[PDB]
């Protein structure tokens, strides 16, 4: 048996790694399982367009076309259905027209100023597909869903003849007090960091930079004497979102002394060193760092293969 524990701040990608284990090692989500996620996809979609519409009020952004005001009204009249797992053609049309509005887009592109699901664009750009009658979520749709984890999720799978018990816990501040319930008999910790968090603030506190919060947690876990003999794996996750963001959002928002360019390789490396430097015992404790896109099954497959071999060599 191998006990793996996923840790990291909220929305760092822990629960998405869990889903990937089912897809990679257990033949994925069945049709009945996918259908269970349909209301989650619909809920994520409605909540995302609504969050942008709410932000337009706060930031004082007009619709590009005045005709959208009536669509916005109809959005709330019709939203109830999607919350129950149904999306009518009329609702889809309302959301589609809203999503294409230049005012809504302006607000979308300022999402760091409020709280918006990372998968907002993914679902909203695929409205024609997901609004289909008899729509059944794909594996990617399932991977892209967002539900805050409360309590402790335990998943089992077999890989390279090892029986893995993977534990997943909530990362938001309210759930941190529960991490200690998972601390016994841990073979390895996979600590997830959202690379794209560098310019965001906490949903639970708008004065706290998300990445600074991540750093504090990693510092605490990595250097905890309880975990001296526990393999510490660092997933610098959301590399796909990071690659896009680094082009246009300065890393100095997070790290004032960053002197490199607005490019993926230099900035990614700099963030890696910031986290690895928190290790107070560099000669006696190794950190196994990987850059990941948790929603990308192929990337996770190869990364997780490499991680597993490390775990086999070091703990078994
Ligand atoms: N584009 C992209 N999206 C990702 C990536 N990793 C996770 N996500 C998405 O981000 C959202 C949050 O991921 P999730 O797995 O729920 O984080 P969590 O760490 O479990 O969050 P919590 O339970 O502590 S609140 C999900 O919608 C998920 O699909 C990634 O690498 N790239
Ligand atoms: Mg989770």
């Amino acid at each position: 048996e191998v006990k793996l524990l996923l840790l990291g701040a909220g929305e760092s990608g822990k629960s998405t790694i869990v889903k990937q284990m089912k897809i990679i090692h257990e033949a994925g989500y069945s049709e009945e399982e996918c259908k269970q996620y349909k209301a989650v996809v619909y809920s994520n979609t409605i909540q995302s367009i609504i969050a942008i519409i709410r932000a337009m009020g706060r930031l004082k952004i007009d619709f590009g076309d005045a005709a959208r005001a009536d669509d916005a009204r109809q959005l709330f009249v019709l939203a109830g259905a999607a919350e129950e797992g149904f999306m009518t053609a009329e609702l889809a049309g309302v959301i589609k027209r809203l999503w294409k509005d230049s005012g809504v887009q302006a607000c979308f592109n300022r999402s760091r100023e409020y709280q918006l699901n990372d998968s907002a664009a993914y679902y909203l750009n695929d409205l024609d597909r997901i609004a289909q009658p008899n729509y059944i979520p794909t594996q990617q749709d399932v991977l892209r869903t967002r539900v805050k984890t409360t309590g402790i999720v335990e998943t089992h799978f077999t890989f390279k003849d090892l029986h893995f018990k993977m534990f997943d816990v909530g990362g938001q501040r309210s759930e941190r007090k529960k991490w200690i319930h998972c601390f016994e008999g841990v073979t390895a910790i996979i600590f997830c960091v959202a690379l794209s968090d560098y310019d965001l603030v906490l949903a639970e506190d708008e004065e706290m930079n998300r990445m600074h919060e991540s750093m504090k947690l990693f510092d605490s876990i990595c250097n905890n004497k309880w975990f001296t003999d526990t393999s510490i794996i660092l997933f610098l996750n959301k590399k796909d979102l990071f690659e896009e963001k680094i082009k246009k959002s300065p890393l100095t928002i997070c790290y004032p002394e960053y002197a490199g360019s607005n490019t993926y390789e230099e900035a990614a490396a700099y963030i890696q060193c910031q986290f690895e430097d928190l290790n107070k015992r560099k000669d006696t404790k190794e950190i196994y760092t990987h850059f990941t896109c948790a929603t990308d099954t192929k990337n996770v497959q190869f990364v997780y293969d490499a991680v597993t071999d490390v775990i086999i060599k070091n703990n078994l």
